C-alpha cells in the first residue's frame, strides 16, 4: 500500500482505489494503473519535474529504501492478474530490486522529489508507474 499526497490530490494504484477514491474522482487510467482522488487536508510531497534515471524507492516487504537505476517510461506487457487480463501498461519504468504484491504504491524518488510509485514486480524486477507527466498535480 500507499499514495501520493499532493495539493488537494491524492495519488494511488488503481487497482488498490478504496470506495472513497472513486465517490471523489479526479482522473484514472486503466492503462496506467494510476487513479487520483480529491481530499480535503493539504498535501505537501513535491513532485519531480525531469528525466531522471536513478532514484530510492520504498520496499515494504523488507522495510528498506533501495537505490536504484530505472528506464524510460513506455508501454510494458503485464501479465494478467486478479485486477487486470494480461495487457501492455503505459507509462512504466522498470528496475531490478525488489517488489513483493503488497509493495504497490511504495514511493520513487530522485533528487527533484516524487517520480511514481511501485506498480509492478517478480522476476527480479520492480516496476514505477510515473507521475511526472502530470503537471495538473501542481496546481
Ligand atoms: C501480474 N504482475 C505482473 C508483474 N507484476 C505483477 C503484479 C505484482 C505487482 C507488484 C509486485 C509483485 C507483483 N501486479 C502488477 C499490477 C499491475 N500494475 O497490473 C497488478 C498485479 O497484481
Ligand atoms: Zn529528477
Amino acid at each position: 500500500s500507499g499514495a501520493i499526497y499532493v495539493g488537494n490530490y491524492r495519488v494511488v494504484n488503481r487497482h488498490l482505489a478504496t470506495h472513497n477514491d472513486w465517490a471523489n474522482l479526479v482522473w484514472e487510467d486503466s492503462s496506467r494503473d494510476l487513479l487520483v482522488s480529491s481530499t480535503t487536508a493539504q498535501g505537501c510531497d513535491t513532485i519531480a519535474r525531469c528525466d531522471c534515471q536513478t532514484g530510492v524507492y520504498y520496499c515494504s516487504s523488507r522495510r528498506k529504501h533501495y537505490p536504484v537505476s530505472f528506464s524510460k517510461p513506455s508501454l510494458i506487457f503485464v501479465e494478467a492478474s486478479e485486477y487486470y487480463p494480461a495487457r501492455y501498461q503505459s507509462h512504466l519504468m522498470l528496475a531490478v530490486g525488489h517488489s513483493e504484491p503488497g509493495d504497490c504504491g511504495g514511493i520513487l524518488r530522485c533528487q527533484h522529489g516524487v517520480v511514481g510509485i511501485v506498480s509492478t514486480g517478480g522476476n527480479g524486477l520492480v516496476g514505477f508507474a510515473d507521475v511526472r507527466d502530470l503537471l495538473w498535480l501542481d496546481e
